[PDB]
């Protein structure tokens, strides 16, 4: 654990949390554990609620690894944010092959429901859909766009409103992170005629996997996203290639200087246990010691 905890800084500056990514695996070996206790406010989980894990058969759920992770948070006072319920990877054989449109509305209806019931009012928000745009700002071509239509979208978090309506419900995608992007552009605009629909969304989640040096560019694209009109924008799941300082500093000022931002997310504790550990692109190195990004945030907050 580093002595000073970040989490606790933010939340001196009016922000929610700041947290990581984690799970079962996780918080049972290394020092992990001790590391998220004294440093961070809040956990995603990194894999335990996808569709893959919680409904590997239709109907059939699994929910030790969720169910381990929602109470260890609630026993430490961690915020959790569930991750994450319509998205077309880790997605089981039996729901992509589906064709008809009232069979998998009602499949997703089902996944949904019973998720966000399971542990309601223990999850402060859901990424409800993930990764839903194409790179020139189109709705990606998944199971749910082509066999229900764009419709799912709207049916997907009119769902879970009504399942649990104390959590905030987000959109969550990545390469947000340029105000010119195509992509940054669509989902603004989408999400803008979405709530003039009425469709209940209530934040945009930027997972800001991000390349050496552009940290800089968060500082003019979160303002953006934040235009929606959205209550909350949030940074779900940020790495950053050599974990320069200079983009950490970045990407927590931009939230700093955005009130509906409302925290942060890293994806994951220490560089080995990353999805791109090869870039070495976390807070903490391979012997769980804090990297000097880790005192430049510290620092900044202060």
């Amino acid at each position: 654990q580093a002595a000073q905890s970040v989490d606790q800084l933010i939340k001196a500056r009016g922000k929610v949390y700041f947290g990581v990514a984690t799970d079962q695996n996780r918080l049972t070996t290394g020092k992990n554990a001790a590391i998220i206790q004294a440093n961070f406010g809040q956990v995603t989980p990194e894999n335990s609620m996808k569709w893959d894990a919680t409904e590997p058969s239709q109907g059939n759920f699994n929910f030790a690894g969720a169910d381990y992770l929602v109470n260890w948070a609630q026993q430490n006072g961690k915020l959790i944010r569930g991750h994450t319920l319509v998205w077309h990877s880790q997605l089981p054989s039996w729901v992509s092959s589906i064709t008809d449109k009232n069979t998998l509305t009602n499949v997703m209806k089902n996944h949904i429901t019973t998720l966000m019931t399971r542990y309601k009012g223990k999850i402060r928000a859901w990424d409800v859909v993930n990764e839903a745009f194409n790179e020139d700002g189109s709705l990606r071509q998944t199971v749910f766009l082509n066999v229900i239509g764009e419709d799912y979208i709207p049916i997907a978090f009119q769902t879970a409103r009504a399942a649990d309506p104390n959590a905030k419900l987000y959109i969550n995608d990545y390469n947000l992170d340029s105000a010119s992007y195509p992509k940054t552009q669509a989902i603004v605009n989408r999400v803008k005629k979405w709530r003039a629909a009425g469709v209940p969304i209530d934040g945009i989640g930027s997972q800001t996997h991000l390349s050496a040096g552009q940290g800089a560019s968060v500082l003019q694209a979160l303002p953006l996203l934040a235009s929606a009109g959205t209550p909350e924008v949030a940074i779900t799941e940020l790495d950053v290639a050599g974990a320069s300082s200079t983009d950490y500093v970045n990407v927590v000022n931009a939230c700093l200087n955005v009130s509906s931002c409302v925290g942060i997310t890293v994806w994951g504790v220490a560089d080995p246990d990353s999805w791109r550990a090869s870039t070495t692109p976390l807070l903490f190195d391979g012997n769980f010691n804090p990297k000097p990004a880790y005192n430049a945030i510290v620092q900044n907050l202060q």
